[PDB]
């Protein structure tokens, strides 16, 4: 029946950490006569603009920025909830109360500010300080390596809030990630469920296991693709689709 | 024996929130024909570009951004400081994780993100956080008012850390704010006193106490002027000066 393509953008859509090549936007764009198309990634909204353009919400079916928990369909903006409704303050307190404890026992060469950001579907940490300036970041970072500091923190917290529901991961220089069991990008994977697609198929560069497309992939609701590089993605949705 | 007029920026040679009018702009400079100019601001430097134009490092004879931690004179750089530097990563950390153990131990309604802001010549530290909307302010500052939540963890903050150089001001709603003594726009002078101005002329428009003029208002290097708006500091300047 009717069918929606998903598309992870960065390294998928995009080369890496790089806006799009006009070359696929007009592909896509040509796809898009043949069925619906959408996009999701981490980043928030205006990463998104900034990758695939600010009229993206009109050339995309739909966009979901930060895993889908902001959400677009047809231009318009969906249905969202929070960390905070979603855990309740008593849980976010308790895991807040933790992690300030924690840091403040933590022994570093610089630690600055912003310790946890709280985002729409996420608490960002980091022990350093979000507020780091870039020298202070490599250099937190290149510590961490030799002793384990985010990795031995996310282990007391996966062990001291075991059953409470919550995955942590761990990503660039400063920080880790916690956020509820299922807000990974199979949390836009809400908002296509009833909308009656017969084949929903999705692309990501990252389905290893341990990657930010794994759990899309895996997922039953999908059939997932494994793509290497921007022009894989054009190479497997020329065979499908013509 | 010569003189220098400082100003404030917003509120006395702007309109609050607003860039300077050419009129004000090209009013300066022929004041600056007959004695030496110097504005200073808590601002960051690239704010104080935006209410003053872009070239404003040769405009003025000294510009002082962020109270005079930094400094331009005469077109240069004559000096940077920051807290950091002032008091040095130990005892700055020794700081921060008292302050990050005091807040796990608060029991408030709804904790947020960005406890502990860091700035050049400040801490900014806040129970529940600043990321938190207006609504929570309000619900919190209810709290804090019965409660004396902020009076209680400034006490003992000042029992901890206050022979170490270091004032406590409680301000606004939520927060309040770390500084080294005598970090306000009082700082400035040290850049002026040394290169021979018989009269320091300050112009403030909050000179009055709780203000940011009110201690270099108050300070005897320094014959100060209480100013309404950027029309009294013009009129102000006629008669005085021509
Ligand atoms: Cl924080
Ligand atoms: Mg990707
Ligand atoms: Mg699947
Ligand atoms: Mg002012
Ligand atoms: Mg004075
Ligand atoms: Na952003």
């Amino acid at each position: 029946g009717p069918a929606l393509c998903l598309f992870d953008v960065d390294g998928t859509l995009t080369a890496p950490r790089q806006k799009i090549t006009k070359e696929m936007d007009d592909f896509l764009q040509k796809l898009r006569q043949k069925i619906k198309i959408g996009v999701v990634g981490g980043s928030d909204f205006e990463k998104v603009q900034e990758q695939l353009g600010n009229d993206v919400v009109e050339k995309y079916d739909y966009v979901f920025p930060e895993n889908g928990l902001v959400a677009y369909k047809d231009g318009k903006l969906l249905c969202r909830q929070n960390i905070q409704s979603h855990l309740g303050e008593a849980l976010i307190q308790d895991l807040i109360n933790y992690c300030l404890s924690y840091i403040a026992k933590i022994k570093l060469p610089k630690k600055r500010g912003t310790f946890i950001e709280f985002r729409n579907g996420m608490l960002n940490v980091s022990p350093i300080g979000r507020s780091c300036s870039q020298e202070e970041r490599i250099e937190f970072y290149e510590l961490d390596k030799k002793e384990n500091i985010r990795q031995k923190f996310v282990a007391d917290l996966r062990k001291e809030f075991a059953g409470k529901g919550l995955t942590f991961s761990i990503g660039g220089q400063i920080s880790f990630d916690v956020f509820p069991d299922g807000w990974d990008k199979r949390y836009c994977l809400r908002h296509v469920e009833n909308d009656g697609y017969k084949t929903i198929y999705f692309f990501g560069d990252k389905t290893m296991p341990g990657g930010n497309d794994h759990e899309i992939f895996t997922d039953p609701r999908t059939m997932g693709y494994s793509v290497t590089a921007p022009e894989d993605t054009r190479r497997i949705c020329e065979l499908l689709f013509s």
